[PDB]
C-alpha cells in the first residue's frame, strides 16, 4: 500500500516518480463503519491520496459554510472515466521494462489504482501516432479486401488493451474514434486539410466508409474485444478548415445527420455487432446545442445516436450552461459524455510540466462542472506521453497524467493524474449525482452522488490561496466538519445505511 | 527500356515518379568496341543517366583540364554497395501493392536497376522501428532459450531479403548490426540512455551477449541466409552519453577491444558461422584513428577483427587524412567500410526533400572522398522511407534515396538514388581503385577504377554551376574530349584492349 | 485617383504594393443624384474597393434574396473606426522614408484613405514593444514627481498620432489603455506574470495607480493631445494567471470595481481632465455578461462607467447574442466598444499572411456581427507590422493590415486593410444602424446604417464560393438589382432624398 | 559574502536562485600565505566555489597522481573571458527590478562575481535580436547619411555596457562583430540566405561596408565606448550556404582575404580608430588551418590582421592539435582568440536545462582545450537568456550561465556559469599558461597558469565518477596532497614568493 516517491521539477508542485519494483498504491478500498466518513486529500505542498478518516456529528451552530445533500434531486447516472490508448501511449508504455509496464498499468485500471473503466481506442492514425496509416489505404478498394490492422494494434494497443482489462476488476467500456478515412473515400486527397467524404451520403463512398467501421470491430472481436460504443467521427468541424495539420475528415451537421441516418445507422444494425452505441459530434461543445439541433431532431438520424460526445482544452472556457445545459434540456434522453479532453500549452507553457498543481485543478473543475451539467462519463486524452509530449508526429504539443522516461525506466505521475483519481477512483458506474446546496458564495466547486448501494461520495476542490472551514450536512446521518486547504482537493465517502 | 518520369515539388532538380506499372530502368548494359567509350550523364537540370557514346581517338585537342589514368598505380579493390533493411523500410515497401514492390526492388538490386549488392540488417529494433524490442527480451535467460524472431524479421525483413536476392545476379553480402542487447544485460535496464554491458568481459553477461549474436546468425540460416558480416556494434560511443534517444548500447574503445578479445571474437569462431568477418567501430570517423590504434595494437583482439566500419553522418567534424587516411597507415591490412551513409542534414531543413540536387551531390562526393582514401564499401541508411522520414519512433532528421506514397500506390528516387548508381551500378565486387592524374587545379571530383575483366570507369561529379570542359586519357587508348556541365554526374566506361 | 498594384505571395489573394512614390487611394468620394446608387467592390481574385455606378429602380426585376431597408428601426450610433498606435507600428512605420511615411498616413487618415478616426495608444509599454518600462519606474514616488514620458512617446508615437490627425479631415478620437503599472505597485514586483495592485482600494498604491492616469494625460496635453477616454487596464482577466507573459495587471470584476468607485473615479472627476470617459473591462467578450453584472449594479462603480471595451480573441469561445447581447439589454445605456480587434490565429499558421482573403473575411465578419449586437465602435491592434509580425519582445502570433518591409522602403496594405475600409470609410461618426430585413434564410452577411445626413449604406459580405442574386429595397428610392460573386465585399450608398 | 541558494529542476544539478535582494557572492580575493594553497571546488552534488585552504608539505611518496609545474616552459599570455550583450541578454536583464539587475551584472563583472573582462557586441541585429535590422537600411545610402543606431544600442546595450564597466575593477575589453550588412549591399537582397558582398574587392560596395564599421565605431565612441577589436564578420562559411536561416553575409576565404586587405585594413587604418585590433575568422575551427593560410601569407592582408577568432559548439568534437595546433605553428605570433562558444541541444534536449553538471563540464573541458592549444582569450555566447533559450526572432536554441524568470523578478546561475567562473576569477589579464605533466595516464583535464605578479594558479576537472587522488607538485614550494571528487572542478592558487 505503498506512499508517494516525490520529485520536484521545479514547478508548483511534485510528481510522483515510480519504476521498475515500486509504484505508490492503494490498499483494496473499504467502506468507513457507519458513524464515520473517510477522506482522501492531495495538496499541492505534496499530499497525495492520503486516508484520514472522522466523525459525523449530530448538531452543528452555524455560520461558516454549509453544502446541504439532497438526496432527493436525482441527475445523471454516471458512465465511467477512463482515457486513449493513442499509438503513443502505448509505445511509451511499452519501451518500459515489463514489471515496469505493470506498475503503470495497476496504477490506471486496478482497484489498487484508480479503476479506470473506459478507454477510448483511435480507429487508425491520430496525430499521437508516429506515421499516417488507415487500416484500408489500397486506392479503390471499395470492397475493402485490403482491409486490415496494423502492428499499431495487433502489437501495440490490443495487448495493452487486455492487460489492462485483465487488472481491472470493475467492467471496462471501449470506445472507438477514427480521424481520417482513406484518403481515396475523401474530396481533397489527404490525411489532413480541408476535405470530407466524396459524393453523397447514400452513395458508395459513404457505404464503404460505414462498412470500414464494421471492419474495424470484426477485426477487433477476432481479438476478442469488443466495443461499447463508436463515434461518428472525431472533430468533424476540424476537417471543413483550410490547412488543418492532423488527421482529419470534414463533416458539417447536415452531412453528419445525414450519413448516420442513410449509412452508418443501418450498416451497424444489419451487422452482428448492432449493440454497439452511438456518439454524435465528438467535437467542442460550442458545436452546442446547434448541432444536437440539427442531427436529432431528424428522427431518422435520432433512432441511432446513443449519445452525444465533447471535447475541451482546459486552457481556455466556455459557458457550459448554454451549451451542455440548454442540450439536456432539449434532449433529455440523449446523454452527454466527455470523450476527450486536455491541457495546452499556454504558449508560454511548454507541454509538458511536471508537477503543475495548475494543470491538475483544471481536470478536477472541469470533471466537476461537466458533472454539474449532466455529463454521465469523462474521458482523458494520451494515458501516457514522453516529457517532450510525444511521439506526434506533427509536433503538437500537450501533456498527460502519466509521464514516461524510458531511458530511467521510471514513469511519473502528475497531479493531473491524481485530480482524475479523486473521481475516478470513488465513483463506480451507476453512481448517480444528486443535489447539493451550498449555504452561501464561497470559491469551492463540489459535488455529490451516490453509489449503486445508495453510499455517498463528495468531492471539494478549493482554487484560492485560502483555507476554507466547512460542514457537509447529511439528513440521513449528520454533520462532517472538515477544513479544504487552499489549493487542496478532498473526497470524502460515508455510509448512509 | 522506360526514361524517367520527371516530377517536381519546388526544390532545385526533380525525382522519377514510379508507381505499379511504370518505373524508370536501364537495359542489360552494353560495352563498345576498343575506340568508343559510353557515358552516363545526370544532370540537376534533369537528366538522369542517359546514355550517350563517343570516341576516344588518338589526337588532342582539348586544351583544359586534363585528367590521365593511370592502371599501374592500384588501390583498394571493392567489396561494394548497398543500403539497409531496417522496420521502416520493409513497412514502406510493404505498403506498395505487389507489382509497385517488385519495381521498387528491381529498381535497386536488379541489373535494370543500380546493382545493388550489401544490405545491411539490423539485429532487432532500432529508432528506424515502431516499436522496441530484441530477440530475447525476457529476463534470466543466460542460455537464450526463449531467443526468437519477431514478425519484423520473419514476416517483414526475411521475405524482402529473399526477394532482393532473387532479383539480383551479383552475390549479395548481408551485413548485421545491433543496436542493444535485451535490457537485462544494461548497467542502465533501458534501451536506450547511457547504459553498457553489466559487468567486464568475461563474465556470464558479455558471455551471453556473444551468444545472441549466434543465435541471430543460427536464426537467420534457418531461413536460409548467411551473413558476410557482423559488426560489434552500432554506435558503441552514443551509448556513453547521458540521454541518448535512440537504442544504444555503450562500449568505450578499450571495452570494445575486451568484448572482442575475450567474447565476441572466440564465441565466433567457436561456433558453426566462424566464417562470418567482424567489423569494429560502426561509428563516427572522428573517432578514429584512436578507435583503431586501442583496439588493433592488441593481438587478442585484432586476430579476429576483419574491417573497421564508418558512419558518415558527422564527417564535416574531419576531414578524410586525419581519420581514414591516417588509420590505413597504420593499419593497411585491415579494410575500411562505410557502414552508415547517410545524411538528412541541416538543422533548418526538412527530413525530406524530394528532388534536392545538393543532397545527391553530398553522397557522390563522399563517395568520392572515401574512394580517395582507401573505403573498400558504401551501405547506404533505409531502403526507404515514408515522406516524413520516418517512421521513426523517436525523431525523422534523415532523407532516402527512394520515398514511398502508400496512399498513391507510387515511389519516388530521388536525385540520391542516381548519385549512388552512377557507382553502384558501374563497380561491381573485385573492381580496383586505380591513379587518375590531374593536369592541373580544378574544381570537379574524380575517381577512377578498374573492372575484373579489366575495363575502365570514371565517375565526374561537378558540384559548381560552371561548365568545365575536360579531356580523359587512356595511354592504352587515346584522348576522350568531352564536358563536365554545372550541376553534373558523369560514369565513363570503355574497354581498354 | 491610382489603382491597386497587386503582388501575390502564394496565399488566396493579393497585398496592394506601395513605395515611396505610389499608393493606392481614393478621390474624394462623390455622392450621385437619386435613383443612383454607388457600389464599391473588393473580391479575393483581386478587386481592391472598385467603384461602380447603377439605378435604383422602381420595378424589382430580382426574384432571389430580398433585402429592405427599414429606416424607422433605429439602433446604435456609431463612435467610429481606427487601430492601434504601439511601439512596434511606430517603429515599422518610421522606418520608412518619410515620403512613404506620408502615403501610409494617409491610407489611414486621409479622405483619400479610410477614414480612420480612431487611435488606441498605450500607456508605456505592452509586448508590441522593444523592452518593457512604464512612465515612472523609480521606486517610492507616491506623488509620481519623477514621471515622464520617454523616446518612445515623444519621438515616436506622439509625432506619428499629431500627423494623424493633420491629415485627417473628420475628428480624432484618442482612446488609451495600462498594460501595468510600476512594479512597485504590483504584489509581484515585476512587469507581467500573476499579480494585482497592492493592499486595498483606499490605500496610497490603488492612490498613486488612479493619478498615473492624470500625470499621463497631463504629459500628453502638453503635447497638445487630448483623450476621449481611457480604459481601465488593458485585459484585466489576465493578470490573474501565474506566469502571464506580457504586461499586465490582475483585476478581478469585483476588485475593478472597487478600484474605479474608489479611486480611479473620483481622482480623474477631481482633475481638469474629468471630462475623459472611462471603459470598464477592456476584456473579452466570453466575461460578460458577468463582469458587468458586478461592475455596473454597484451606482458607486456605475456613475464613472461610460462603456464597456471588449476584446476580439477569444470570440469562438462564446456567440455574440449571449454576450454583446445579454449585456446590452442588461445595461441598455452603457455603450459597447470593441478595443482590440484581432487575428492571426490558427496555430498552424505563420502570423503574417500576406495576402490572405480568409483573414479580411474574418475581420468583416466579426465586424458586421458587431454591429448587429450593439457595438459602437472598433480599435485594431496595430497600425502596422514587419513580415514576422514583430517587433514583439514576447512573441509574435498576429498578423496586421500594413505590413512594412524597410529594406524595400516599401510597404503591403492586406486583405484585411480593405474589409475594414468597406466600413471605415462609408460609415463616419455620428451614423446610425437601422434594420435590413432578409427576405429569406441566406449566406450572406450585411448591416445598413444611416449618415448624419440620412444617406444610406449597406456592407454585404460572401464568405461563400458562389455568385448570389440580390435586390436590396429601399421603400423611399426603389430597388437596386445586383450580385454578391463568391468571396466578395461590397459597400452600397445612395441618396434617400 | 552570502552563499548559494539551490533549487533543483530534475535534472543532474542545482541552479543557484537570485533576486533583487540575494545573490551568492565572493568576498573580495585574497593571497593565501606562504605555505600555503587555497583551493575553490564546485561538484555535481551541489558545492558552488567553496573556498578551503590548505598545506603544502616538503616531501611526497609517490604511486598516485602527480603532475608537475615547469614554471620555466612559457606559453601563451591571457587576455580574458566574458561573454556577449545580445539584444536578447541586453533586454531579459532590463526586464528585472533595478536591484535584481545590479546583482545580476556583479555576478559576471564585479571582483565580488568571476571577473569578466570582455564584453562581445554584435553590430545590428543578429539571431538573439527580435527583429532584424542594421544601422544603414535605407536602400542603396552609399554615402551611409542615414546611419544611425536604434534604441537596442542606445537603450539596452549602451547603457548596461557602461554599468557594467564602473562594476569592473579590471580595465574591460569590447569587441565588436557584424553578422549582415545592409541588404542592398548583399547580392541575395537579404538579411539572410546564401550571399554575399556585391561586386569585386576594392569597389563601392566594399568600400562602403568598411566605412560602415568606422560609422558603427564613431557612433560607440559618441556615448564614450572605445573598441578593444573587430572581427571582420561572424561566420563567414555561413552566408555560403543556400536557405541558412539567421543573418550573415558570406565569404569564402579569398573574399575575406581581399576584403581585408582592400577595403577594412586601409579604412580603418586611416581612420581615428586605427587603434582597434582585427580579428579574422570568427568561425568554427574545421576551417583551420586553411583559411589562416589563405588569409596570412598575403602579406597585404597580414599587415591587418591582428587574432584569429574561433567558435566552438560544445555539444559536439573538434580536434585542435590538427586546427588549432598546426595553426599556431605556421602563425605563432598571430593570437588564436575563441569568440563564441555555446551548449545547443544536444538536440534531444530542450536550450535551456537548468542545473545541468554535463553542460557545466563542456564548458570548462572545452576551454581547458583551448588553453592547451594555444588560445589567449574564451567569449561565450548571450549573457542572458529566458527559460525558453530566448527571445530569438527564429527559434535557435541555446543554453545560457544565466536564465532570467522575469514573472518571479529572479535568475539562476546555472552550473556553467560557475565552470567558466572557476577560471574567469583567478586567471586575469596577462596571465600566462605554463607546463603541467603527470606523472602517469589519468582522466583530469588540467592547466595551469602564472599571474602577472609571479603566483600560480591551476584548474582540474573531473569527467568521471571516480574520486582521484592526487599531488601537485612545484618545484619552488612543495607538494599539494588532495583530491578531485568525480564530478568536480577545482581550482588551486598558490603564492611562489
Ligand atoms: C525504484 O524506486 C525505489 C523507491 O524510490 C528505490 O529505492 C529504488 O532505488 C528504485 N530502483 C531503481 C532501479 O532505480
Ligand atoms: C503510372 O505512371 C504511368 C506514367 O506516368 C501512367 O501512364 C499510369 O497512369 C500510372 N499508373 C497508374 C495506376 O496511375
Ligand atoms: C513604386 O511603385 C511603382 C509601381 O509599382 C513603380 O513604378 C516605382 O518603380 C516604385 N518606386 C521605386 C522607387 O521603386
Ligand atoms: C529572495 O532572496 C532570499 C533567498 O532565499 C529569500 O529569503 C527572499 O525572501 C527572496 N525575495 C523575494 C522577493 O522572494
Amino acid at each position: 500500500a505503498r506512499p508517494c516517491i516525490p520529485k520536484s521539477f521545479g514547478y508548483s508542485s511534485v510528481v510522483c516518480v515510480c519504476n521498475a519494483t515500486y509504484c505508490d498504491s492503494f490498499d483494496p478500498p473499504t467502506f468507513p463503519a457507519l458513524g464515520t466518513f473517510s477522506r482522501y486529500e492531495s495538496t499541492r505542498s505534496g499530499r497525495r491520496m492520503e486516508l484520514s478518516m472522522g466523525p459525523i456529528q449530530a448538531n452543528h451552530t452555524g455560520t461558516g459554510l454549509l453544502l446541504t445533500l439532497q438526496p432527493e434531486q436525482k441527475f445523471q447516472k454516471v458512465k465511467g472515466f477512463g482515457g486513449a490508448m493513442t499509438d503513443a501511449a502505448a509505445l511509451n508504455i511499452l519501451a518500459l521494462s515489463p514489471p515496469a509496464q505493470n506498475l503503470l498499468l495497476k496504477s490506471y485500471f486496478s482497484e489498487e489504482g484508480i479503476g479506470y473503466n473506459i478507454i477510448r481506442v483511435p480507429m487508425a492514425s491520430c496525430d499521437f501516432s508516429i506515421r499516417t496509416y488507415t487500416y484500408a489505404d489500397t486506392p479503390d478498394d471499395f470492397q475493402l479486401h485490403n482491409f486490415s490492422l496494423p502492428e499499431e494494434d495487433t502489437k501495440l494497443k490490443i495487448p495493452l488493451i487486455h492487460r489492462a482489462l485483465q487488472l481491472a476488476q470493475r467492467p471496462v467500456s471501449l470506445l472507438a474514434s477514427p480521424w481520417t478515412s482513406p484518403t481515396w473515400l475523401k474530396t481533397n486527397g489527404a490525411v489532413n486539410g480541408k476535405g470530407s467524404l466524396k459524393g453523397q451520403p447514400g452513395d458508395i463512398y459513404h457505404q464503404t466508409w460505414a462498412r470500414y467501421f464494421v471492419k474495424f470491430l470484426d477485426a477487433y472481436a477476432e481479438h476478442k474485444l469488443q466495443f461499447w460504443a463508436v463515434t461518428a467521427e472525431n472533430e468533424p468541424s476540424a476537417g471543413l478548415l483550410s490547412g488543418y495539420p492532423f488527421q482529419c475528415l470534414g463533416f458539417t451537421p447536415e452531412h453528419q445527420r445525414d450519413f448516420i441516418a442513410r449509412d452508418l445507422g443501418p450498416t451497424l444494425a444489419n451487422s452482428t455487432h448492432h449493440n454497439v452505441r452511438l456518439l454524435m459530434l465528438d467535437d467542442q461543445r460550442l458545436l452546442l446545442p446547434h448541432w444536437a439541433k440539427v442531427v436529432l431532431t431528424d428522427p431518422e438520424a435520432a433512432k441511432y445516436v446513443h449519445g452525444i460526445a465533447v471535447h475541451w482544452y482546459l486552457d481556455f472556457l466556455a459557458p457550459a450552461k448554454a451549451t451542455l445545459g440548454e442540450t439536456h434540456r432539449l434532449f433529455p434522453n440523449t446523454m452527454l459524455f466527455a470523450s476527450e479532453a486536455c491541457v495546452g500549452s499556454k504558449f508560454w507553457e511548454q507541454s509538458v510540466r511536471l508537477g503543475s498543481w495548475d494543470r491538475g485543478m483544471q481536470y478536477s473543475h472541469s470533471i466537476i462542472t461537466n458533472l454539474l451539467y449532466h455529463v454521465v462519463g469523462w474521458t482523458d486524452w494520451n494515458l501516457a506521453l514522453n516529457p517532450e509530449g510525444g511521439p506526434n508526429w506533427v509536433r503538437n504539443f500537450v501533456d498527460s497524467p502519466i509521464i514516461v522516461d524510458i531511458t530511467k525506466d521510471t514513469f511519473y505521475k502528475q497531479p493531473m493524474f491524481y485530480h482524475l483519481g479523486h473521481f475516478s477512483k470513488f465513483i463506480p458506474e451507476g453512481s448517480q449525482r444528486v443535489g447539493l446546496v451550498a449555504s452561501q458564495k464561497n470559491d469551492l466547486d463540489a459535488v455529490a452522488l451516490m453509489h449503486p448501494d445508495g453510499s455517498a461520495v463528495v468531492v471539494v476542490l478549493n482554487r484560492s490561496s485560502k483555507d476554507v472551514p466547512l460542514t457537509i450536512k447529511d439528513p440521513a446521518v449528520g454533520f462532517l466538519e472538515t477544513i479544504s486547504p487552499g489549493y487542496s482537493i478532498h473526497t470524502y465517502l460515508w455510509h448512509r445505511q
